[PDB]
């Protein structure tokens, strides 16, 4: 189906397991991908037969940066689920969470986790 | 099937929906695949069992350049429409817009719609 | 299904064909994709609902650091079997391995083996 | 199916339609997927079990060197076919010849044909 | 003399000549360096005798996101000016201020200004 | 002395020697540097005390895409001249002219040419 | 003078002024080079007249990986001292320390220390 | 003066002290420039008054790729003395000789050699 994308979001966020991760903080990236019939807001070039995906970034910021949760994979439940509760356009969204710098000793460009979510 | 793509197109134009917008205009970015059985034009080495590219490209370059909409999810229709008006051969088309640098308080790659449109 | 990335863990071995690739080593990269439902972890962010990327990493970096092949087919396989060897909430998983700087005379960005592995 | 990569090989030819394409020559890159069952050499880390992806680089390097074409779509079949021919243990393979610097006057990144063959 | 770099500060104002510049912003990168004695401080290992970097960055973020001028050029002297202001261990200070999505049709990577200040 | 830089303009252009580059055309990449005293305009956020690099890109646009010479080095000489012709307060430039995908049989990513000029 | 480089080696170290940086750990980056007259092993084809780069890497492994410093500056200085400590052919060295990834809230790519130090 | 480039030459090559570097082959990048008055060229749009840059490959790839010694320090000397013995309008080259990826235990993007010939 026809899919928006925000590629590459930037947060500064405080999520971690360690207490010394939610003191220091660290950066989060997230992909969004949401899937809806976009014919008619190509067709028409109407504003409301889409989304507005800087409404769609604000939702990821929020999630990312006014919130504080252990996991990340918390992060990726709490934005598609923010995104099928106000969007009833959006039948399905896959969202990824990426954590380019964890305290994990190694080489690595990073670890992300990715989720897809629908409504029942 | 087999598949021609074209890689990151890169574009001046003045859609978006603000007026701002239509004023200073912004980079635009198109991928485009489309699907076509290929196998007669590389047993042949015959250009006309296949598609030019190079006229795929300048249908791209006029949707973007020549016109102005409000929304790119019009863009992404209006190439795709035009690709299977005027080339029978090819069965299937994916046409993917970038809007690398939108007006998003914000910090990301670029937002983007992407569609895939086939005949009836 | 819900999925944990690891991307391009960067490792230095001593794997290869040729025993002169066994004395000099060289770099191995390895990108990891995991398998697992991960609602419940997202749901009450809690770790034990979820799997150790810091674990799954430290998986990686014994089969291709701390032993030494022939084939990086064999890296794969060992990295995946000792996948599902020790988490049980992992349904399937998909390993990649890269080497970068083979003896390959040519120009080329790299060689990779790539399996998907899950349990009977 | 496990799968074996060979990433961005970069050629020099002369492939082409137009004559000045023949007498100049430009760049062209290949994308390299063959599918087989690797559990087998992994399994037992001996190379008759796989496929040597040096003897695909080289097979490679002579379609699109030693030959010229007028389409890349002819790389591609040839590459794929001759990959068919001589390893029975390849079930399928996909095969993307990349064509970055064409005489098509706009900005873009490529062009490209993609195209997967398997035995009948 | 040694010194201290901040690469590729990433921000969104709204500077500009244009009003709608100033309406819908854009992003503004910012390359920092600072001239200074730093052998004090890597011999005893004391920041005391170093500049807080964090600050330095803070006092960027300040001018670019707290202030809106017309010129990339009023960005530059603010941020170097307000630089000798504060450190007066630093001697010498270079600034460049990119614009990377300038209202200039046509094709580039980015439009910028550097300056160079020192004390009389 | 301070200094603006339009970074990365990339054109598409028919220079060459040969006749069949003249035909066919292939990119051209040129980096702008220009030196002047930028204070005025950093203290007074007024443009009339700088140059609009919107019209140092026009000029660069003219030479590379308005005109055909058969050397690199002819487009740099141009684009000086009429620099230090048009700007004056501008007392140096150094122009470099990118030719990426010159008919070179071999490995490379560019061949290029730079150029300081000022005033007797 | 001539020089030898060692470029973007990437480490794992616990450096930091701050308690929780050095529990956690992130990655440290060093770009070396030295200057010396390579004349005699250019012209000889001899490494006794150069310099073991493969040392140079262990040398700056060394102070990044076997060490904890508060400040970056800290390993800058000591590799240098290290560097015209251990070879009498090198005349001077410039090393520069990167923290790509700082507890600083904000949007970069990284900050880093760079000294230059000769004998007196 | 005015200055031509040729960046990142790829070449591969089997310099190396050790013997199984010479057995092996790595990668070896060059990036050269070359010093020259070009203002006649430029003026003139006439090569017999430059430097053609196909043959500055040439001479490049003669060195590295026709022949093999154990330092790249001695790549360097041999393409520096072979372009000021074949270009008397050549005043002064700089070259730099890449190894990519030599077998040093550990984590970097390269090593490299960077010499500056001029004549007596």
């Amino acid at each position: 189906m026809d899919k928006i994308y925000i590629h590459d979001m930037e947060f500064y966020g405080y999520h971690g397991v360690f207490p010394e991760e939610n003191k220091l903080g660290q950066r989060f990236k997230v992909d969004l991908t949401v899937e809806l019939d976009l014919k008619r807001a190509g067709e028409s070039d109407d504003l409301e037969h889409s989304v507005n995906y800087g409404e769609l970034f604000e939702l990821c910021r929020k999630v990312v940066e006014d919130r504080t949760y252990k996991l990340v994979e918390s992060i990726a439940e709490n934005i598609a689920t923010d995104i099928l509760k106000q969007y009833e356009s959006i039948s399905r969204c896959t969202i990824k969470v990426i954590k380019p710098d964890p305290p994990i000793p190694g080489h690595y460009r990073a670890v992300a986790v990715e989720i897809t979510r629908e409504r029942p």
